[PDB]
C-alpha cells in the first residue's frame, strides 16, 4: 500500500574523485563563485551535443526543441538550481561518468593545484562539475535523456552516491543540477549576484540564459 516505492542504488566514488570531493568541499578558496560558470559551461556542452545528434536527426527533437539554460535561485529551500535542455543522460552515464570512472583530469587537477595552479582550472581537466561542492553540501542531478526514463544522483560527498528513477516531475529532456547550498553560502540566490557572475564569466555561452526567482506561496 505505499504511495511510492523504488530502487536506490549506492556507488563508491573512485579513489581519485573522492579524494578530489574532500580537497574542494573543506578547503578555503576566495573565488568560489566560478562554480557557476563551471555548470553553465557543462550545460552548454550538453546542448551542443544535441543539437549536433539533431543535425542528422530532427527527431532528436520530438522531446524539446528550445535549447535554453535556467538558473533557479529558491530561498526557502536554500537550493540554485541549474537546468538544461540538452542531451541528459542515461542510468548508465550516471554511474560511469559521475562517481566511478576516473579520467585522468581528476589526478592531473589535484597535481596542477598541488604546483600552484588556481581551481578556476577546474574546467580544463573535465571536472568542473564538483566546483558545485565549493558552495554545496549536497548535490542532486536529475537527468533524461531521449529514449530513457529520468534519474536522480545524489551525493553529500561522503565518499558515495546514489542513484534512483525520479517520478517527480517530467523533464522532456536534458539535465538539473540541484545545489543544496552551504550556510555561510546563500549569497548566490541573491539576484544581484547570480547576474553578476553570469555577466562577468558566461558572456561567451550561445544559448538563452534565464534567471527564474522561486518563491512558494
Ligand atoms: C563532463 O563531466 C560532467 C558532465 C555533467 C553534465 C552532463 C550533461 C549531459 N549535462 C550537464 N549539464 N552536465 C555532469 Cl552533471 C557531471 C560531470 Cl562530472
Amino acid at each position: 500500500q505505499p504511495m511510492e516505492e523504488e530502487e536506490v542504488e549506492t556507488f563508491a566514488f573512485q579513489a581519485e574523485i573522492a579524494q578530489l570531493m574532500s580537497l574542494i568541499i573543506n578547503t578555503f578558496y576566495s573565488n568560489k563563485e566560478i562554480f557557476l560558470r563551471e555548470l553553465i559551461s557543462n550545460s552548454s556542452d550538453a546542448l551542443d551535443k544535441i543539437r549536433y545528434e539533431s543535425l542528422t536527426d530532427p527527431s532528436k527533437l520530438d522531446s524539446g526543441k528550445e535549447l535554453h539554460i535556467n538558473l533557479i535561485p529558491n530561498k526557502q529551500d536554500r537550493t540554485l538550481t541549474i537546468v538544461d535542455t540538452g542531451i541528459g543522460m542515461t542510468k548508465a552515464d550516471l554511474i560511469n561518468n559521475l562517481g566511478t570512472i576516473a579520467k585522468s583530469g581528476t589526478k592531473a587537477f589535484m597535481e596542477a593545484l598541488q604546483a600552484g595552479a588556481d581551481i578556476s582550472m577546474i574546467g580544463q581537466f573535465g571536472v568542473g562539475f564538483y566546483s558545485a561542492y565549493l558552495v554545496a553540501e549536497k548535490v542532486t542531478v536529475i537527468t533524461k535523456h531521449n529514449d530513457d526514463e529520468q534519474y536522480a544522483w545524489e551525493s553529500s560527498a561522503g565518499g558515495s552516491f546514489t542513484v534512483r528513477t525520479d517520478t517527480g516531475e517530467p523533464m522532456g529532456r536534458g539535465t538539473k543540477v540541484i545545489l543544496h547550498l552551504k550556510e555561510d553560502q546563500t549569497e548566490y540566490l541573491e539576484e544581484r549576484r547570480i547576474k553578476e557572475i553570469v555577466k562577468k564569466h558566461s558572456q561567451f555561452i550561445g544559448y538563452p540564459i534565464t534567471l527564474f526567482v522561486e518563491k512558494e506561496l
